């Protein structure tokens, strides 16, 4: 049909159409008669994966006789979505498997529709793993994404009069045809025991052994034949565990709760053991067979140069421990030389500053799980603080903030210490991010030890972020400037001498609203509500958290009402405003935002002087397969965090590829964005992070913006007053409170500077041509926020490795 | 090579080549330099199975444009053990598969032996129902097996200081390739909740919901083209489960426990709630999915023309209280109409008249767990005792005795008298226990009902028992009389005129000397031991019970063993004594026996006065694959119950069918296949069933046979002042006890005749000829029992269907 969804040669299609019936027949036993959409969608699975293991195979041979230096990406979170259409995809297939499956009379769109989500993540960092590892490959690195494979993952968010209802995300319910298990790589992990010192140093006995299955997943670099592997872990009981006779057998379950379910509390911390049991079974596993592969090449002075190990957070910082406890106590090398191949080995990233984020271990709980790990922690402490006391002799307050232990009544291990002690580089994910960690929480690490702090902007995937989920626009880019920018996507910046081209501006404006037509019927068929396709698609989706500000939307969305209903009849530029997210299970005030955002809807939706002007939708189950739908139909992406309390984000990034304009703070990787965009081009409003300073100084007093600006004093009386929950007229008083007595993120200081660039952005929107032009400014100057160029930064500055854009051999 | 594994012909051998290697690129994701024996042998399973999915659904098909009458199964026990050997044999691939494997450089017999038991079952009924299946394929009946994919299935037996230890048989660890996951015919099931009235009639609400996942096996039918299916339920929680959050999650394993785990405790009966949910799953499920396929063909009159259900045991009796609460609560038929129907659909085979082994739940668990099946089981008690007193007027006492409600502190509902009552046809399993069930236990309901009871004698199927495990004499027997007799063994009566042909004598001969040469190897590669290939093989292979007096066999041993030391330098004909089975995790005699019997071979097997003239040997894990290879190196067959109590035996067929003797008590099967040989071919010896009545009401003195029999004194003092345990002397004082004060199975009652006959045995064995003459009429004389034979008197006296030979098309 489409040039960049490749060939649809008449070999192919016959062969994919031979294969898809063997398939049905063979692998899933059934015939034509009695098959079920469902039934074809893993015909068609199994048919494309057929594609992939010559090239797999091929892969990893290529690694074991090349032997390159090897990327292993630790992370407890990896945000896959589907996979059928992005192995299509990076194998040139669509085209191809498009043809094959019309030919036999199916549509392989609605095939696509079946597929689970993979949604082994909460949001943006599990998402950067994915796109992570998708670059990787694309830039043939010798990379392995290690982590957890959950029997649930993030819990399927359902609505109930307005409230979010959790219901178990059971993704592997119907099979999983892309992972191969590897019941013979199992691998032993150890907790609780205790440490006996011998002749022979420490020994770590009476241990109880949990069994680590592995689970392979190819993942298919861009039309370059390279196929890189994620290795998940799953817990499995020994065969002698427990072992009256019906409940030892029923008592397994307790060791396979490990890999059971993904914590689902997104930027905020729990001290569960069971949460250190996830941390530390991927850890272990994962070190066995990063050494069993690093000994099927003595001397480990050339681990570092065979090794790169990456932290994704603190999640899998005991690998520094763990390294260091092989090393020392199984391969008897002496403390100082393993610490030099622990530091040169690993490298730790950093994704927040929120202080209620940060991993803080009770020292109670790692000395009954991991007695020897708190050993290791307490002798890498005092090592660590004598280098502190040599560097600034007698400040005795940089000891204590310092130091991986903290005093209080629960003495903690402070993680994200341990990383930076135990780490060669420290990076941040957006450049005020990085600049933060330097000048606030990591101050006194950087005076140490300035070399090891860097930068390494985030970036996504224009493989799925723009290829796969806006094929429309990927195709009028192509038809001007070649397919090359899919892997290079600096390319797009030839787009800038096509912002005056009439047909060009015209192409732009057509997929947007084809994207949009799409979306409004998506909202009719699978969820029964009417939205004007010609309206404006204002757009925040991301988890919902307050320093995200979903609230200050809400306030704006209230104000547009109350003007609205001031002035029935003044014309407004028409918005469909919708807002997405999940809350976290235990996360009161996030529900709460939820239920006041559905509350809005129920008022505004059915009030019929306002008319098809403005509509309320909560977008339910936001995740990876919604965003790929929503993010290619939006006009505005809404980036409106509290200046320096978003990293980075990633949402941004995917919402400038696909054709939609920003209003946002100077917050995470927004402001290289309005850099490379110029501020021109970009709805910036709202305090910088020095404003946000000089307000914490003086103090926060939010009842001065209720008092001066009287569009908002009526908001919060209306909130008050049950105008938006007449049955309960005091249901959001919490919310009202927070708002006036204990916001830590300001929502009334930056209101009126939001509502005045809100009515800039209407403005602009009433003339198509010059937003149009605007827009075409945003897309071109995207090429920066390519997760390629992040991997190529992470390779050169971190990982000591060279990517590559050569084919391997088919 | 031999002519009974099929052709291997030139284009069989190139496709199961190609297709072999296809699937271990493809389905395995490796190549030939990283495979493991494990991989060969699934690529092997893989290519096997392909030849198996072509006729699954062709049959699948022909019985949905026949709708001929549907057989269904009911059993919580399949003892299938392994499926590659006998898929082979039923397609008549093994010559291919094994030429097409050598010319790959590897040996079939290396990959067959990595393949898990599937051990879904205890011993004889668990095997009974898998013999069944084969039988049933075999005679083209249109019949489901259905049952509990339990994720664990009977316990692996490992030996530890001669002690039982049981370890979890986690079969599934490495993948079933023969099972079809249906997720889509996923059926709930209800627990708990409490029964409204309405003018609508009864209605059961506020129950716990646990959903039930099929999973299809193929049954290939011998050479016939006919594919059938086991259908075996395991239990999922629905996704709203719980549904703080975390545990939720977890507290799903609670419903998954359902199919977790067989029970191990065979012929004796615990009262768990959890076996209880097992018994009423597999019924739930199974009899929505029967009733689905009857109504895909208003009116249930012809239900039981196209529907029967055989009930294996007691275990799916909840089938007849079930049928009638679908038929009376859910389809709204009245009560006499629904019973009419229910009584002509259900029948009852009976395994046991030990009475520890029948079930008496206790009403406060039905109450709880099942409150309508409690109501609809009272109603059938009321009406089936108005039946009773109509019949025999004033007879209180028989009503009493009849009612499937036992009085009591607890009060209990008697599943046997709920069958009986429930069912048209009720059997027994041999003619002397079909006759033990008119005369004792079910006296009062075949006097009532006489036309209900009927016989069906058990029966083994020739393919798994006698061309799969003993290809040898397969083969030399197929020289003489063809091929036809291994779905006809009736034929091999025709062997009778080879009884004085001295090379059939010779070939008869060798393939037993070469049956017990590979066995002894495989005694000395998998479990270090060393054995005489020259002795006599006594062998008593079958779960540890004191019923199967394997203690007994142990009192033989020990008088062997004090005659060669009090006359050293006499002849002694040499045996190897084996003896194998599991005991009951909880059953504390059985386990206190296994340990006796390594006891008796510590004090035998190290003795130089001995030498190589006696062995006792335990042999460990018995299960049906082991079965496969030490029954047909078996000389003797120790078939040892008191006389009634072996309901009918099925061991005692396998070892008659592969050229042993049998040393037996007049009971169960034992009768007909003496009867069958000639008494004269068979080591008869002990009390009839009419001996064991006259010692019980005179009483059972045991210390009369102590007084009087000085050899049986000498071996009780040697038990009891620790001869067998010298560290603990009293070791075996329970034993002793056991025998001397409260001895069920009148072990001491037995001995003389048991000794005398063993002395006969040993007598024969001396000439090598005669024996072998005795075999050949034994073996010749087995046709009775297969179960074919079984299954065509099922299907033509209980189920009104009839068998058919005719191959289905390709
Ligand atoms: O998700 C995170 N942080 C986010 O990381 C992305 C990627 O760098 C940034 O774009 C974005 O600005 C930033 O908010 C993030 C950071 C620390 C911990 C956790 C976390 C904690 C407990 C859990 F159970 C699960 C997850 C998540
Ligand atoms: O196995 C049985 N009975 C046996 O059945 C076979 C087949 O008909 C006969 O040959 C043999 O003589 C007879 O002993 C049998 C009979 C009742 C209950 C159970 C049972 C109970 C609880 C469990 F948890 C598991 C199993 C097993
Ligand atoms: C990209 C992405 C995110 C991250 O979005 P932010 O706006 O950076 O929080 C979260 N969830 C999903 C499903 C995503 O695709
Ligand atoms: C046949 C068989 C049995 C039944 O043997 P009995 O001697 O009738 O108790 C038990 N276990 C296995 C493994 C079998 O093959």
């Amino acid at each position: 049909q489409i040039s960049v969804r490749g060939l649809a040669g008449v070999e192919n299609v016959t062969e994919l159409k031979k294969n898809f019936n063997r398939h049905l027949h063979f692998t899933l036993v059934k015939d034509r008669n009695v098959a079920t959409p469902r039934d074809y969608y893993f015909a068609l699975a199994h048919t494309v994966r057929d594609h992939l293991v010559g090239r797999w195979i091929r892969t990893q041979q290529h690694y074991y006789e090349k032997d390159p230096k090897r990327i292993y990406y630790l992370s407890l979170e990896f945000y896959m979505g589907r996979t059928l259409q992005n192995t299509m995809v990076n194998l040139a297939l669509e085209n191809a498997c498009d043809e094959a499956t019309y030919q036999l009379g199916l549509d392989m769109e609605e095939l696509e529709e079946i597929e689970e989500d993979a949604g082994l993540g909460n949001g943006g960092l599990g998402r950067l793993a994915a796109c992570f590892l998708d670059s990787m490959a694309t830039l043939g690195l010798a990379a392995y994404g290690y982590g957890i494979r959950y029997e649930f993952g993030i819990f399927n968010q359902k609505i109930c009069g307005g409230w979010q209802m959790e219901e178990a995300d059971d993704w592997l319910r119907y099979g999983n045809p892309w992972e191969k298990a590897r019941p013979e790589f199992t691998l032993p992990v150890h907790f609780y025991g205790r440490v006996e010192h011998t002749s022979q140093g420490a020994k770590w006995v009476d241990t109880q052994v949990v069994l680590a299955m592995p689970y392979d997943t190819p993942v298919p670099g861009y039309r370059n034949n390279v196929v890189n592997t994620m290795r998940l872990w799953s817990a499995k009981a020994p065969n002698d565990f427990n072992l009256g006779y019906i409940q030892a057998v029923l008592d397994r379950n307790l060791a396979e709760n490990i890999s059971r379910v993904l914590y689902p509390n997104d930027n905020f911390f729990e001290g569960k053991e069971l949460r250190l049991k996830q941390e530390y079974f991927v850890v272990a596993a994962t070190l066995q067979d990063i050494i069993r592969r690093f000994k099927s090449s003595t001397n480990f002075d050339a681990f570092p140069d065979k090794v790169a190990i990456q932290l994704n957070d603190t999640h899998p910082s005991l690998a520094i421990p763990e390294l260091m406890r092989v090393l020392v106590d199984l391969e008897r090398l002496d403390w100082d030389k393993a610490w030099e191949v622990t530091v040169k080995t690993c490298a730790y990233t950093n994704h927040t500053v929120l202080p209620e984020a940060l991993e803080r271990w009770p020292v109670h709980l790692l000395e009954t799980l991991l007695p020897r790990h708190l050993q290791i922690i307490y002798e890498i402490n005092q090592r660590f603080l004598n280098r502190v006391a040599a560097a600034f002799p007698g400040d005795v307050d940089r000891l204590r903030r310092m130091s991986l232990v903290e005093e209080g009544a629960v003495k903690r291990i402070n993680m994200a210490h341990l990383c930076i002690a135990g780490s060669h580089a420290v990076n941040g994910v957006a450049r005020i991010h990085s600049e933060i960690l330097k000048k606030t929480i990591f101050k006194d690490f950087y005076e140490l030890e300035p070399h090891k702090f860097q930068n390494k902007t985030n970036g996504i995937t224009p493989r799925r972020w723009l290829v796969l989920c806006n094929p429309g626009l990927a195709e009028i880019i192509a038809e001007r400037i070649g397919e090359e920018y899919i892997s290079d996507l600096d390319q797009l910046r030839k787009l800038l001498s096509y912002v005056d081209d009439e047909a060009f501006i015209r192409d732009v404006a057509k997929v947007k609203q084809e994207n949009k037509l799409k979306f409004a019927a998506y909202l009719e068929r699978e969820y029964k509500v009417h939205i004007n396709p010609n309206s404006l698609f204002d757009v925040q989706v991301k988890r919902i958290h307050e320093y995200k500000r979903q609230l200050l939307n809400c306030l704006h969305v209230i104000t547009l009402y109350n003007r609205i209903k001031k002035e029935p009849n003044k014309f407004v530029v028409p918005r469909t405003v919708m807002i997405g997210g999940k809350a976290a299970p235990g996360y009161h005030m996030a529900k709460m935002i939820i239920k006041l955002i559905t509350a809005i809807g129920d008022v505004v939706n059915h009030d019929p002087v306002v008319g098809d002007r403005l509509r309320v939708i909560f977008l339910e189950n936001y995740r990876v397969s919604l965003a790929e739908k929503v993010i290619p139909a939006a006009d505005l992406s809404e980036q409106i965090s509290t200046a320096g309390t978003e990293a980075s984000g990633t949402g941004n990034m995917k919402f400038m590829l696909n054709g939609a304009l920003t209003i946002g703070t100077m917050d995470g990787a927004n402001v290289e964005m309005a850099e490379e965009a110029g501020e021109e081009n970009f709805f910036i409003f709202g305090m910088r992070v020095e404003d946000v300073d000089r307000l914490d100084q003086r103090g926060y007093n939010a009842q001065e913006y209720y008092d001066r600006i009287p569009e908002l004093r009526q908001i919060i009386e209306q909130l008050s007053s049950g105008f938006f929950s007449p049955k309960q007229p005091d249901l959001f008083k919490d919310i009202v409170n927070m708002l006036m007595h204990h916001d830590r993120f300001k929502v009334f200081a930056d209101y009126e500077e939001y509502v005045k660039c809100q009515e800039r952005v209407s403005a602009l929107y009433k003339n198509p041509r010059e937003w149009t032009r605007m827009v075409i400014r945003n897309i071109a100057t995207s090429g920066k926020f390519s997760s390629d160029r992040t991997i190529a930064q992470y390779a050169r500055e971190i990982w000591g490795v060279e990517p590559s854009r050569q084919r391997l051999p088919a």
